[PDB]
RNA sequence: UUUUUUUUUUUUUUUUU
RNA sequence: AAAAAAAAAAAAAAAAA
């Protein structure tokens, strides 16, 4: 019920299954409630769904730590079992359909129905009975905080999303063990690097090499870590000396530049992905690049990736498995040295 | 509940207080429900109220024969007790607020509360307990199908509105006795004429004089009923010889002209009122008047009204009480005969 | 392309695959095009889909005689192969998804993909290669104007829908052979009666018995056809003596009453179905019923159905296969004669 | 007039009653004006009112220091006399109706009419003649910058709202004397505490003990002010060790935690109230509480309140009058020391 | 095409003339594209134009450094030749019509057509062939990065707008030479000062005098630069002692105040102009002025302007050519010293 | 195959510095 | 010597057709 959902939102912050109703008015893709005689905005519809449907899906969103939407997209998750994963990047549900959540978006009441067999249903092992549901599911992805009997786990990212906040949990557990089944067979998930899902304005280093990068100059950091000949001066630090921006494909370099000279990052595809494309304009020098692909790889991981390459190649498309998906990089070596190594995904 | 109201609408045609819910989607001021997987329109909001509020009020509208909205407006009715009077002319509720109907529009749960004391509340005597409520009400209007002990009745119009259809009931009773209280005192409603609330394209005579008017010509009808000197050729029949349309202030004359030559009626204030103003354009001769006051009086009643006037006055404003309200007519006469007689101020 | 689709609409009335573009402006859920410098309305979106998606689907609607939407609904058709069936009752596409029509609504490019196997795909044998496509389909419905090798046909209704006009074709063939496959097995479609899909204001009899019903009085027609004891006075002709309308469950009776006393038909679920529920208000007597189940069976077929029943049962659920679906009727009889006969559950 | 209101907005920043007009276009709940041939957004309607009505009310808003909307709500104010109080928290007018401001929302021209008698009309003593209007008003609230002859004053909060900015005025007077009349009797307003209406990101201490709280650690501040046994470690400082966040019911503690590690405050009821409920998510540890009641009391005032309670009770509901309204707290104690103290019912 | 424009946006960040289409849905004045099965917002319309037209104009905007919109407005530019100048202040195209850009907004395909002759067409000398187009244009404005044969250049502002960012270019050239033709005659543009187009929260001094103003106190700066008698205590620094704010007509003084005490700036006309008018409310002292004219002149330039005035006049209107337009300053003096100096008509 | 594309360098052209 | 506008080239791919 719309009014029951609004009652739950106003009295508990989200849908908690409580009984009750409040006066609700819907106008201009917005849900209002009457508190002491005046209408108060409860929800503004930023989705393509009907305002009431999107409102009830938002109220019933998962408020526990959940995998980042990019991780679920890379695993081919099409739907979530008895829960709503909210995509805070898009301000919309991460999946078009639901299972036992919303009568308007439900394709089934349980993930065991025939309609859910072709779909990769996301199962949460923290919910009672969902591990057994995944065991019987033809296609699905299961996340657990611990071990599963008879199943080899895949250790995922250290961080997860909690109410739109990507964090490495201390009071709560955000590291999950990932399992996948395709056509009823448990797949072995490849060894992967994981993006750190950090922000430009609140960037915090997570390794000693990152601290050195943030505090040392270009020359000292490159000399200290023996990173000569891999074009770190352009790939990471960026070249703000021409009309077209050069490099800057690591968010750590973007944050380092933003610390001294804040710039603009136009996100023309506002979603959650392993590789993000930005229309970046440098407000200090005027350097701009219409498409700058930025990947939030740990600097140690990127160093290992770029040092694992073969430098004696004119040009090569390099496949790196990041966030459980194959990210293709455009290696551009020349005369035995790297000239450019940027993420080309998205 | 929105879903329960929609369930009642799809299973009973209107809100009947049944339990159950159906999936509902709201978009573009329209209520949809999903029948067999496809969205089906249930309600298009044509009011200034929020779409869900207007949908709930429309579903809970009175489906019994009710007084025409113009009658209630002339009686000063400000609100209805535990019911919704739907104004089908405006496709909106007849009153801004409700009593114990919709949480968003309610000012009280019962008409006995102090908020409803100053307002003139409409009480329906066919609903159990409403006569006693009207007895204790400070201001109110009561309609009953029969007599009320200690209250002298006021016989109202023969016709009443049934689901937007104005009809004289045969299988159902559409004639009510009207009782009004102002400041706790049972008022005496004046003796009034009543408009027939007929349509131009569905006009049906309700008297022998009207039949003769429709079938007999101008001169024959005027001579037969001794209507010389009252300017019936212009006031009722209408003048189409000049670019500015003359007379045509009775719906019977408009019906007679429409029978021979259809014209255009631009209702620039589409509401229910005793006197209606139209932008008439004659498609045959090109005669047009921007404001033409048309009143749907019985032809016998109008003849009696015009014959009860004093003809020895050049200009005189005639006050006629029609539909429980005083309608002002401007009477122009010369040489002891009527020259012009239409509702004044147009 | 939106502009190419609008170009096809303005130059051919619909999408014909022609090349060219016209200026298009979208505002207020409406598509406009610029003709001689002024904006002209091309399409108003009455669906729940985005205006551009609905416009593109409407342009690519099937303009050939197609089965009525109720027939495809009863056959369980979930999607159409490389065509759009437009539901003119709802002014919306008959199916939420498409196959190789609209990138926004397409789930596949061809009906053979794995996503279309669980669905019942509608195939039109008048399009080359669709019969073999149906032969390869796990679930599907095929209509043909002629015979199909190795398949036993099921003769459908004499009428079909042509641009929203339900007609029995003379210049074109509107009678189709129906074939159904469920889980790869050709099904034997049941022997069915077919509704005539006639209108109240444009009702035309299709049999001599219907002619007699329309012209003869109640008693003369009942005595002529030996229809005594089947309560034809109530079920078909209808009863308007009480405030609650009785009977009026056959569209021919509604048409006969409308011929003499026009009344209001409130379609509170405006969609295409074998049984239609109306909020009928008799404008002459005031009799009204909130839910009136009206089925447009041929009068001869309904007479055969009512005479094929066993009269010596108090209450019995009567199952009739109409329009390829089972319609359940309420049969109340007393003293070996019918008292009421209406579609159950209304 | 809409054009005159827009003229006043573009030439003076608000409605000043000047004469003149500017071109105005209304589209998508937005008011535009044409400046040198290009449309400029003047107002976006975030209210449930019509766009032009909300625009006129926003132009005619009070630009003088006015009491905070929570103070007026706690005093029972339903309407303001000849002025508009703008609720900047909701971006909407604080009251549904007006007195002599907007013809669309006016219920009267002057507060002396009968309709305003049952309502608690807000009067401003800084406007000439409103003190006498309050004297003759049945129900009303009067604010003055000085003394009123014969009326005992209630000193209000030091801060007031000035164009949506809450401040303690230096060049302007923001402290008002409050008077209330209920049913014609001048009420004695209770002695109350007042919330400081401070922000999280712009928190500024207003007392020495607040400064000590912000600079000193938990143990030092607790020991210095003899606050052992009042559970200040959880109530104010907050506990972030478990998944469910504990305490953090004073805005000063939230500000202290924000100064070190920023977190997210989801205000699911964005209005002005003495007690605010937030969906709190700690971005550093992962602690989260769906509903966290935060009250912005002076730390000295809160310490006095907590020291005025009786500690020898297991569970007790504490009634504290704050911002002219009774705020209820749960007081849980064990072994003669406080275990929990939060506003009741959250 | 809408789909091609969206494909260009998602693949290159802007319209680059690529071939290809993506699925697009338009709803609620917003453009969405489907990426991996979920709708992603691409553009939200804040213009008065249709959503698709505004989306096409925004995608085809100029992404190279361009003159600020105020400069083009002061030059009388009505339209741009084969390009879209985006007004990021209004989030709308700077000009109503286009030339060979969008079919819905085009008045011509080339600037040589007769319709463009009366209009001042903006030409970009960096685009090939536009200098010759300006040479044959009746009315136009040409900007070049270098010399033009036979034409005397007018050196413009050092800064330009790049993707909505105003900057003095280092990697790009932001200083242009301005040429204007009126009725086919090359005009000599007046010698003018230029506003620095700085922001309050990101103010950076561009001269030694500005540095001294920001660091030194008011008295020290006034004494050092011999600025006694020019009322710099009010005009630049501002007065906050009274309820009405005094002076504060230079953005540098507003920035100095914002550094020590952040306040509110209500931009009630959000557009680009040489003189900006703000509703400034001081959060610390409570001083507010409904309309405050603020001009972003270099402090050295303003000092030269105020020292070039004739002090022996009581009231005098000063005409200053700033940003190629004549800004009217109101000068009040007493006893041979400046009392007040603000742009007139506020 | 075709056409277009890809946040590398390289020439060639061209203006303007 | 640049710079930028306009081409082409080396290379690995991505489509679609």
């Amino acid at each position: 019920s719309l009014e029951n959902v609004a009652f739950n939102v106003v009295n508990k912050g989200h849908f908690d299954g409580q009984q009750g109703e409040v006066p609700v008015s819907i106008i201009n893709n917005t849900v209002y409630t009457k508190v002491d005689g005046v209408d108060v905005e409860l929800f503004e519809n930023k989705t393509t769904l009907p305002v009431n449907v999107a409102f009830e899906l938002w109220a019933k969103r998962n408020i526990k730590p959940v995998p980042e939407v990019k991780i679920l997209n890379n695993l081919g998750v099409d739907i979530a079992a008895n829960t709503v994963i909210w995509d805070y990047k898009r301000d919309a549900p991460a999946h078009i359909s639901t299972i036992g959540v919303c009568s308007m978006t439900d394709i089934a009441k349980k993930p065991t129905e025939t309609i859910c067999a072709p779909l990769t249903v996301f199962f949460d092992g923290r919910v009672d009975g969902q591990v057994d549901l995944f065991r019987n599911a033809r296609n699905g992805v299961l996340i657990t905080e611990g071990s599963v009997k008879g199943l080899q786990p895949s250790v995922g990212p250290k961080q997860a999303s909690l109410n739109g906040v990507t964090l490495i949990g201390e009071a709560v557990k955000t590291q999950f063990n990932y399992y996948k089944k395709v056509d009823g067979v448990v797949q072995q998930l490849p060894e992967t690097y994981f993006t750190q899902s950090r922000n430009l304005q609140e960037f915090k280093p997570r390794s000693q090499m990152e601290i050195d990068f943030l505090e040392l100059a270009m020359d000292e950091f490159i000399e200290r870590y023996k990173l000569e000949g891999y074009a770190f001066e352009a790939i990471v630090y960026g070249d703000f000396s021409h009309s077209q921006l050069g490099g800057l494909h690591l968010l750590i370099g973007l944050a380092k530049r933003f610390k001294e000279s804040p710039f603009e990052l136009e996100d023309f595809i506002p979603m959650d992905s392993t590789v993000k494309n930005y229309f970046i304009t440098d407000a200090q020098t005027g350097s701009s690049k219409c498409v700058c692909s930025v990947i939030d790889l740990l600097l140690d991981d990127f160093v290992e990736i770029i040092k694992s390459q073969d430098l004696s190649v004119v040009s090569k498309v390099v496949k790196v498995t990041i966030d459980y998906t194959e990210i293709s990089f455009m290696l551009w070596c020349k005369d035995g040295h790297v000239e450019t190594f940027y993420p080309k995904l998205q």
